[PDB]
């Protein structure tokens, strides 16, 4: 049975309104299944539910906790075949890829935090003499996670594997249009053992559900990962309480290619850092700053790898490129085709929908590579979200210093060389929250995740993350501190 | 010399528009000086300055921020007489007070900071074989802070020594009500070597300079203290590049007085939570909390404490409590002791304006106690922000708690007894980011300061400050890592 | 199948020289297996398989380490009745002990150190400008770990989880008199997937086996648990090669009750703290310090608990206290009461063998209180190790105090009262590594474990243990320092 | 006014048996002065005096500890010219490097540990529900430390830093050969406030006072720097009462220049490496491993240089290198240029006194390069520690990695490329506690120094420094813990 429905306090459970929403599979536009859709009373009820099991399950010992997550991420390997193929049929994700990233980083990012839980520790101050001064890192409360529909499966871990280590109780609304991975992910829960309430899973509108649960008085803190846009309202939402906030936004990532790099190994680089994932990727090197010693070779080499990439059913283990996650997502970035060429970009390979009459039906666009006249440009600039890298051209490291910094975004960033001293100079100039120096795309649970400027704040990831789900308790004990009146009689 | 200008890029300047603002001496109402209104352009110099220099502060050597915080530290107790005479002159603070405490903890807290910012460190973390990913901790850029007018002196210390060493430069807007000690400090700093623009102070309405720092798009984090009505619009505000945000809003204490406490000591701290600074800080123990079997005793010595209190001219060294501030927060105060009768609370003591004829042209309240019918009352709700406690009985443990958690803030709190399980068992439940057990109000400048809940986010000192004033920057070196090629050919 | 054989490089093995040591069941003296005797051949057997394992080991990724932990925990688990089954025919302990706490606390730290492997982080250091320092915590590579015979399960978790975790490989001595549990464990290894050589296990006599693994060339670090005595041996034999050094030694806790203790809790945790594993802790509870105004009372009902202590044969669900685990050790503690007399010692209960004749054949004592005159008398200063509790009375905490720490020993210590500044001014001040307040023998995978002064040095458990397990190893890059040179040409 | 005199309690003093010890100027082997000559008796004396100082050093706020270290700080550098003056005629390091080096080093490194006192902090450590279990960082106790004669000054602040800084009181026993500026660093503590008995200071001979130190009874730590033989010496002595132990043991340093390094940096680094101060540098870049591409062109312009370096009187400021500070270590590495040729080696450079008449009666060497016939020869493997390297080429990574670490020594290590992946990769595998990359010699006081292997263990400087010279002290407070009786009624 594939489940549909919201899960609230333990249970699947219908809609209050008794809405649906249909959910499309995107190599052929057909309806998969209905889910519930959440709105806004949906959301209160899974904030009741999260409120109420807060106080036992942030006073479970953090081991306890731990074992859960552990649990977790065993049943999920033990599902890999059926996650991954969930997966695949609502997202468009290459079952290849489903397979071998998607469902082992999530189950990665949940063992993580399992032996997480009880390796945050709290501090004791050195203070005045007498005084005893122990501050603990304590959970928020209930913390509410709206997660966009590009990793819905590797998000569920993202978000919920922190929040629930540190003894945060979960509202989790997942995108309307991909929710399935996510529903068997908290099935799997129920299965190991979480108890009712600690997760609730609310699958509806941004609009309707989103909106609810970012302005909820009863939510300690928000995380939503989107648009630079989207960001904002949720700042804005979250003035009713002041609750905490997390934000990943955008990124425009840069992925240099120096003039003494190995030409094979960044070629290969680029071609995953742009066309894994269908480009739908937060982190994406969708600019190609290339030496223009080493341009023309590139290029060459980078357009005939890319119009080769088999695009086909996501069910296909064959398939190396799927098609896009929805109609909507396809068009807009078919129409920055038209916006590069207006800005006199040439387009080298793609920027069109596949021949294969058998994919007429989804929304498949080729690899997409345009070369941009200027770092100013709009395709230079402005985020696709798709397979479309816009390439630009430099001598000097500092002009590739400059292209790099030259948009209003700062999440990922990547270089290829082998000089020493450039690699280390160039990752601390460019502005981003992660560099990668001969490879792209690299996470790992423990690494830092996140942006700077308007790619927004806050960390997933590691301790860094169980910090922002933590607040501190500062406790004194006045022992022998023999202090005088203020007021002396 | 008394400085009255702006200090922008190094240099004490009028503003653009050439505005003023007279500041008041709240001992008899006089203008003790005109200063100068920065308004937007100035907040726009400011940061420009800040962002000109930021890149040379941040490239200094740690080790070298902290000395020139050293050199601060000692360079405000050199100074510690007229540091004192002017903090008093401005804030009606009795100047027993700002040569023992306002100073002091300044000077501590500068100090604090100098030696932290060589010890703050990055992380290597442990990822897969063949790469290396450190982390290093960065300051953000340029940072925002706006602060009120009840411990201007020590704020300059809480404020800036973290943004300072931690790499980042500062456009400060003290408070207009009390901004001449804040012009000092700077001063002080330029004296010992800070570079220019790496502070910037600009005194100013809080509509006009405030509005305008909280909104640039310049300024990576606002970090800001006052009312929560004022905290929302600083979040408002911090949408359009999506800054970094840190705020202290309100608190209302309790203080809570079991019938094992040592009274005499309780006594003390309850008067010191409450009466010191005329109650004008936002951890003051305003609601004293007190167990039947001992309530009466304790009110009949504290009644008899606060009558006694000798309020009068700040300059007096046998002053023990000074006027309020300003005009507008006595006739507050004063309306809050109209709401309090009104509602059925029992004036014990104090409610209006000394005697005194000498203080008639000064903002003098008496020190005032109130016992309120119930925990729902407004005095025992609403921050009154003045030398004013409401008293709440109880009997059970629990009724204490509830009644703790009763408000909408959670700032600071503390209690007294000698049972050990009661002492760490309460402070575990008291919904506060501090609390006190047999004290109150301690400060540290390595012990984390802040609230949960609508008393804000974020931590002032220790290395808690030093984390939420820079920001991770993650690092991938592949070594030896062999990624095979995604696209396989 | 028992295994019975040494373990090296992977493989069950007969020694060497082909030696055997017979195992004996302490409740009857019966010859339950006879096993493999390592002699110094066999050690350095152990340690080459060790050595060529060790770079394999350490460049495995730590989450894979960590995950084989995580199922060792998990096999552990699985076996817990056989292990316990195996464990009380071993050393003599109740099976409700092996069952309820030797099992599930050898589980639970091996599972810690599974979630930490991963989570100890290196760091970056703030240095001169242009430079890059970063700090690795690396193993140290083989390390020798010598384990007495009171819990040998649990200690296979304490001493090989961190060294594991950390990236080391291991070479483990157990006791010749208790080796059956241990080598059960390693087969547990073998089956979950740990390499060949990663975990050497060579049971033999401390003479021989022991002194050889203190001794080789070719181990980084040895780490030791038993006598003061035989730790200088340990010291002594480390100067060859210089190796790390790792001490937990001799203890004498004080278990202080004050006059407002709670009763019922003291009594039953003082019977506990030395009447749990037949008083063979090095943490039990042997000095039972108790306040002048409870001590008649707090003594007819203690010693009544005790005689009325249900001692018999470890494999009786039944059964509370078990024979010691040697005949040797038997001995010694019955000396230990006529030592007791001949200072004027008065003993209370106990001091003899039970009268039932079925237990004839075992080396059983009964639970055992003497009243010593002095703090300096032999019973409260000497380690007797067995259920043995020597009571000393005092009036003020400052005698109190003076008792506590009157002896050779640092390693527990505990107290109970209800008064919160005594309980934390007691724990600063009393010489020991750890201090238990109203409850006794609390240990926990993550809270340090060990002593001070001539009770030892190191820490297991923790972050402490990994870092007593790792070597800091410091990297410096010159990326743009711009060294002037040292001789200017 | 020169001191000369043992520093005990505060005051200097004479020694008990009233011995002396004449102090030589390596310049002219003339007699600078008589110090007082400690014995076990004065050891005594100054551990007694740091056992009664302890209690009130240990329980001084860690902020009015670090003010201290702060102030002397300062101190040392208003003494700046003096305190060279001092250092340079006893050890006769050029006065350009007494001033440029060792007091500014020292200085830095007080004022970091100044700064560290207050930031070590204790941890809160999750554990059973209704259990509280923080952890302190609580100082050792008296600490001994054992101190050689090339960097006499130096060593006073890496040794006392962050010994002091800690909470532990002092007993210091400086080289007898070099002992006068560490009298004048514990004149300057006494001057800035430091309470007698804190720091105490006996200079005397290794066999008198050494011995005893590290065999006192009343000593929790032993700290010593210098050669294997003595340090198994300490190990040994440490048995009596189990105290801790941190040995730092000397290097064969390899400094490893590849192809692709820049030979200007590299020349100069190899230079700088070797020949500053006089090679008397347990880090000193002793061996020259050069790749056969380089090795003849380096070596061309490095032979020049070095021949070219400057060697004369210490108090000269255009002396680039001074004598060797005693005639017993110039014998011993004239005797090292004897054994070179011997094996075959190739003085390029050097190998005998200076011809300058005026040098004479000085301890004077050349500064010496040897071509070795092999990587097993004796000046390639044993530690010269003069101005003295020995040179070595190479072919492969992997022979140049094989040659680094082919000594008995870990201690510090480099070397020049500007491969990226070299870089990082090389610095993993040498065995050594310390890589320098296209630098050498980097010393800053918050990263950890020291050796692996047989070159010891421990770490100075940095948090490292402060967690070895502190103990955990783990305390459980059962708040609400619920623990059943053990034996059930
Ligand atoms: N106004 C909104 N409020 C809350 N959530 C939203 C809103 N708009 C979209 N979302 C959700 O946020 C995720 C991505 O939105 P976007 O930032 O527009 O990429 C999806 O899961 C949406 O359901
Ligand atoms: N709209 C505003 N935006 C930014 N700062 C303000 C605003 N209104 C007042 N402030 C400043 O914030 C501090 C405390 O403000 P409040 O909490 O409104 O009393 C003072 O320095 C005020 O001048
Ligand atoms: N001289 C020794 N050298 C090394 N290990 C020993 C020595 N004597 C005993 N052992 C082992 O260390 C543990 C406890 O020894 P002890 O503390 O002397 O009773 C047991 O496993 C012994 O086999
Ligand atoms: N047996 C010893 N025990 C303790 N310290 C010594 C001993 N012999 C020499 N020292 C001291 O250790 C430092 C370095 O000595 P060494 O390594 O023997 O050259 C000097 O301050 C010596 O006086």
């Amino acid at each position: 049975h594939m489940q549909t429905q919201l899960f609230i306090d333990g249970r699947f459970v219908d809609a209050v309104d008794r809405g649906t929403i249909d959910v499309l599979n995107p190599h052929d536009g057909s309806v998969i299944t209905k889910i519930a859709a959440a709105t806004a009373a949906d959301v209160d009820l899974a904030v009741d539910a999260a409120t109420r099991a807060f106080p036992a399950w942030s006073a479970m010992p953090a081991a306890e906790r731990g074992r859960l997550l552990l649990r977790l991420a065993d049943a999920i390997e033990a599902n890999t075949e059926a996650l991954a193929q969930l997966e695949s049929l609502d997202t468009g994700h290459p079952i290849r890829d489903s397979r071998a990233l998607d469902v082992p980083r999530t189950a990665a990012c949940f063992r993580y935090f399992g032996g997480m839980a009880d390796k945050l520790q709290g501090s004791v101050i050195p203070v005045d003499t007498g005084f005893l001064n122990y501050v603990q890192r304590a959970p928020i409360g209930v913390v509410g996670q709206i997660v966009p529909w590009n990793f819905p499966l590797m998000f569920t871990s993202w978000k919920m594997g922190p929040a629930l280590a540190a003894g945060n109780t979960v509202v989790l609304k997942p995108s309307e249009i991909t929710p399935l991975s996510t529903l068997r992910i908290v099935e799997l829960m129920a299965e190991v053992g979480f108890p009712a309430g600690v997760v609730n899973i609310v699958p509806g509108y941004g609009h309707t559900a989103g909106q609810r649960l970012a302005e909820h008085p009863g939510v300690g803190k928000i995380a939503f990962t989107g648009s630079t846009a989207t960001g904002r309202r949720i700042v804005e939402a979250s003035q009713g309480n002041l609750k905490r906030v997390q934000l990943e936004l955008g990124g425009k990532g840069a992925n240099i290619v120096f003039d003494d790099a190995n030409l094979d190994a960044a070629i290969n680089g680029a071609a995953w850092a742009i066309f894994h994932n269908q480009g739908q990727a937060c982190i994406a090197g969708s600019r190609l700053v290339l030496h223009e010693r080493i341009a023309d070779a590139f290029l060459e080499r980078f357009v005939a790898l890319a119009s080769s990439i088999r695009i086909g059913n996501p069910l296909d283990p064959n398939t190396e490129m799927g098609p896009l996650t929805s109609k909507q997502h396809l068009d807009r970035v078919l129409s920055y085709v038209d916006v590069a060429r207006e800005q006199g970009g040439r387009v080298l390979t793609g920027g069109s929908a596949p021949q294969d009459p058998a994919l007429a039906n989804g929304y498949y666009v080729r690899p997409t590579i345009v070369e941009a006249k200027h770092a100013t440009d709009r395709v230079a600039q402005e985020e696709v979200f798709g397979p479309f890298v816009t390439v630009l051209r430099f001598g000097s490291d500092d002009e590739a210093l400059a292209i790099a910094n030259a948009t209003e975004y700062g999440l990922g960033s990547g270089l290829w060389t082998n000089d020493l001293s450039r690699a280390h100079r160039m990752a601390a100039r460019i502005d981003a929250g992660m560099c990668w120096i001969n490879c792209y795309k690299r996470v790992n649970p423990g690494s830092p995740f996140g942006g700077v400027g308007k790619s927004g704040y806050g960390r997933e990831m590691g301790f860094e993350a169980m910090h922002d789900y933590t607040e501190a308790r500062s406790v004194w004990v006045n022992v022998d501190g023999n202090v005088p009146p203020h007021f002396k009689r």
